């Protein structure tokens, strides 16, 4: 029936505020400096990435800010590995594979919210008390500069579709149940959920966005340009990790990498 799904597109949006303290809406009011519900702290220079210190809790500036958008990814897992424990089913599954759906599945998430921190000329940094300019990114040392380009890349092709963070669950919570994902022992059991969500994700896209046509396939074609961005990321993180073998990782994304 129509409300069984629509019971499950409910009982996922509920976890994904549990989980995410700073939703696509909190970013776009912060964003749309109209609404200030508090304006960001913005970072253009190297000479304002030091009141974004001083105004700001938070070795060259290029590593610093590398390392600090690395410890953002680690907060990013944690919270995406907790809102996947919410997906019905998932805590169900053979243990190994609840890991290697979390092993490939949250990056591709990690891109997809990420969209939801960015405009055409930046990023929200810092739960949302700084923003970042893509073009200050874009300026850093030649290991860096091109890093988080492509994201922006993504994010701006991605935030056309306009999604709400009640579309956002959703699509989320089909990314992590694949059974595409290398050596999963057992995937019907991961296909039959995923079609219980592709059943949500679509019914919801009709309801809160009927006059869009076709925008559930259009969401589900964006997943190409998803695993394509987290391929180029593992081989300009391998590239970094022979650079600088002076600097670190932390070990929590070490596992999302048995590359080849
Ligand atoms: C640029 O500052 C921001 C702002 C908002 C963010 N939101 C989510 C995730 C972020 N982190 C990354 O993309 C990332 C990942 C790795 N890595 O996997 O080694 C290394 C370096 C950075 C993020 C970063
Ligand atoms: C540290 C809070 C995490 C939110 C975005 C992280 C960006 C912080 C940074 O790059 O310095």
């Amino acid at each position: 029936e129509s409300a069984d799904l629509r019971a499950l597109a409910k009982h996922l949006y509920d976890s994904y505020i549990k989980s995410f303290p700073l939703t696509k809406a909190k970013a776009r009011a912060i964003l749309t400096g109209k609404t200030t519900d508090k304006s960001p702290f913005v970072i253009y220079d190297m000479n304002s990435l030091m009141m974004g210190e001083d105004k700001i809790k938070f070795k060259e500036v290029a590593i610093r800010i590398f390392q600090g958008c690395q410890f953002r990814s680690v907060e990013a897992v944690q919270e995406i590995t907790e809102y996947a424990k919410s997906i019905p089913g998932f805590v169900n599954l053979d243990l190994n594979d609840q890991v290697t759906l979390l092993k490939y599945g949250v990056h591709e998430i990690i891109y997809t919210m990420l969209a939801s921190l960015m405009n055409k000329d930046g990023v929200l940094i810092s739960e949302g008390q700084g923003f970042m300019t893509r073009e200050f990114l874009k300026s850093l040392r030649k290991p860096f500069g091109d890093f988080m380009e492509p994201k922006f890349e993504f994010a701006v092709k991605f935030n056309a579709l306009e999604l709400d963070d009640s579309d956002l669950a959703i699509f989320i919570a089909v990314i992590i149940l694949s059974g595409d994902r290398p050596g999963l022992l057992n995937v019907k059991p991961i296909e039959d959920i995923q079609d219980n969500l592709l059943q949500a994700l679509e019914l919801q896209l009709k309801l809160n966005h009927p006059e869009s046509s076709q925008l559930f396939a259009k969401l589900l074609q964006k997943m190409t340009d998803l695993r394509q961005i987290v391929t180029e990321h593992v081989q300009l993180l391998q590239v970094i990790k022979k650079t600088e073998t002076d600097m670190s990782l932390h070990p929590l994304l070490q596992e999302i990498y048995k590359d080849l």
